[PDB]
């Protein structure tokens, strides 16, 4: 069985290659379903296609890449070592390296997610980003809005998931935990650190920090 | 040297197939060491044995991982891009993707290791889940205990490493520091975001909140 | 197009061997540009060099890496699915696995850097450690510091970027959040959790904490 399987992805390569696709190296390609591509597709290296799959124009995938069930639009760039499954992009959208994204991802035009970031059951609007070292589950996030690196919705309590939506041009400072059930309103900030049980209003800052303080001449245990 | 060994592993690659090891390309494989396996293992592209390694019946190793010195138990699904080093995994676990075991991981069965989650000479107890996002170093944690997102264990000073320990039936909420020596009792739930600096009592829960506010029309810098 | 470019990485591959380079797997290395190197240079599987890179003695690069525009000092290791762009290290420097480093990360003698942490515009100095899940982003790091799991510079406000200056011995508590412009002096400590807004001074522990408290019987949702 492997042997012959192993030739049938050789055969969908050279397949891919006649149709227009830029493998980087058809030996190092993996097709396990059904690839539907427009043109200027460009692969790269140790790539996995799984399911049903559907790339637009001008599309990039780099290097170690695990697309399963999903759907990418135009110009979309996917950076190395990004695994996405069951999920939508809109086109224009720039996810990873190391990026996760689960079923129930929906990403709309121009959004980024970065680094160690984990989507799903969550959609992230219009031109919004999430750079860094973050976790959206079951949230609806708005366009425009920044995701401070750090960021987790707490959407289980041990019995049941909860929603989280956040409104547009919402400024989520860094390691903020939004504690789902809950609604941050358009042009909201959540300062830096903060932990959202409560709704936000519009145009408001949600904070809750202790003041700095500092003690003189501390001695670490050697 | 190179193209010798390079043919070694073709070797390897051959033996593991004729001994009914399904191997999704022979030709990206590497076994640098010894490797057992009981039926129906499947290693998926581009993964590398190191060591002397164990896998018991129908484990699943997706694309891109580093199993070295470790042993797997039956039903075990390692998912892509998860480094393992010397680790003992119980049967039916499931880490990844990007996950990362240190030495002395030891996962007792069903437990769950999700993507960006690292963990060294810790213990994670049966039915056991850490999701996202999570270092647990010089940790025991009990039976069907929930590690939120974010949660850290404080296990390092600068001089010296001191050991965490979580009951079973024990919730800790997202973004959790554990600042060890710790105990939480069983059954007890640490609030999101809490910084744990005292034992936790048995059904307890342990918070350190500041109450939320909010400021009205709050202007960001433009 | 793509099979042409593909014979002249073999080419490449195969001058790397006759000039001493060990390559664990010709058919797996990817050359898109230059690479400088000294002796007993080590690259494992799936290795990606782009743009124009240096590598000195005895550098050891394992599976998946990628790394574009940079220099890298002797006796440096960086570890599998690390992604370098245009850093320097110094000699002795240990990367990944599961590192990201951006424009503009340099990294002096002996630095470490662990999994899922991302460096951008940032000095880590010698002998300085970032073990996990950690972003430092327009920032610099004196020598001998501890940068604690967890740790974030808040270095985007929606409308600049501003600078975090870390001085020498310094010990950044877990999940630190560093609100730039910040200064931190030599020898201070950051307790875990802490959001720092303000400068702290030489020798001072710096900390925002609320004490810890419990509730006894605390029953969760059903
Ligand atoms: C420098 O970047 C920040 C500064 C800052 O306050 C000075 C805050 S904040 O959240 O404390 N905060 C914010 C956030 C955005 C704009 C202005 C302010 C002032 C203040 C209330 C956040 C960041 N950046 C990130 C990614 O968290
Ligand atoms: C919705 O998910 C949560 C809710 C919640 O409080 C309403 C808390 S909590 O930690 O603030 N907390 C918890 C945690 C578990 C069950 C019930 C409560 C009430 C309250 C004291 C935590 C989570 N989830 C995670 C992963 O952190
Ligand atoms: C056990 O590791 C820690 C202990 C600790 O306090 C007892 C603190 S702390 O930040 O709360 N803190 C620190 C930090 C370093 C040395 C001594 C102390 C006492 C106290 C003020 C931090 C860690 N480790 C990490 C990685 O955060």
């Amino acid at each position: 069985l492997s042997r012959l399987e192993r030739v049938y992805q050789s055969e969908q390569a050279e397949k891919l290659l006649l149709a227009g696709v830029m493998l980087r190296d058809p030996a190092r390609f993996d097709l396990r379903g059904t690839l539907t591509h427009g043109r200027d597709v460009e692969i790269d290296t140790n790539v996995i296609i799984e399911g049903n799959v559907t790339l637009g124009h001008r599309v990039k995938i780099g290097t170690g890449c695990v697309i399963k069930n999903s759907v990418i639009g135009d110009d979309c760039e996917i950076s190395p070592y990004t695994v996405v499954e069951d999920a939508n992009l809109a086109a224009a959208c720039t996810i990873g390296p190391f990026a996760r994204l689960r079923p129930g991802a929906e990403l709309l035009e121009g959004a980024h997610v970065g680094n160690f970031v984990e989507m799903k059951k969550a959609r992230l609007g219009k031109g919004s980003k999430a750079g860094h070292l973050t976790y959206l589950g079951d949230a609806e996030i708005g366009d425009n809005v920044n995701i401070g690196a750090g960021t987790i919705t707490c959407n289980y309590d041990g019995a049941n998931k909860f929603k989280t939506i956040i409104g547009d041009d919402v400024f989520v400072g860094s390691d903020t935990q939004l504690v789902a059930p809950v609604t941050v309103g358009k042009g909201a900030t959540i300062a830096a650190g903060t932990t959202v049980t409560r709704n936000v209003g519009e145009n408001a800052l949600a904070i809750s920090r202790v003041p700095q303080t500092q003690k003189e001449g501390w001695r670490r245990p050697v």
